[PDB]
């Protein structure tokens, strides 16, 4: 319960906000608001405003990382861990107030967060 089945694209990048990546290839599956590697670069751009707010970002960007540009490796994408998601609600809380999270960014799909891996 900590995969899920999807077809794996290369990435086209090495690097997720920064950091460099040590995998190849990723899906787009988990992240709603993406159907293309443009898009998601594009989105998390856009999220890069959360870096004024360190707390906020050192906690974010993994996440942020691992809902973007997730490793995919042999038709299985690694979801992103509760810890990893709840970590991110109390110093993050200003994003409830300016534009709420997105379903795939809620703790509370369990779906996509499981408990814990
Ligand atoms: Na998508
Ligand atoms: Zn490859």
């Amino acid at each position: 319960f900590c995969k899920k089945s999807t077809t794996c694209e290369v990435l086209k990048y090495n690097t997720c906000l920064g950091s460099p990546l040590p995998y190849t290839h990723t899906s787009l599956i988990l992240a709603e608001d993406s159907e293309t590697q443009e898009e998601a670069f594009e989105k998390l751009a856009m999220w890069s405003g959360l870096r004024n707010a360190p707390r906020c970002w050192a906690v974010i960007q993994p996440l942020l990382c691992a809902v973007y540009m997730p490793k995919c490796e042999n038709g299985k994408v690694e979801l992103p861990s509760q810890h990893l998601c709840q970590a991110t609600r109390n110093p993050c809380s200003i994003v409830e107030r300016e534009r709420g999270w997105p379903n795939f960014l809620k703790c509370e799909n369990k779906e996509q967060f499981p408990k814990g891996c």
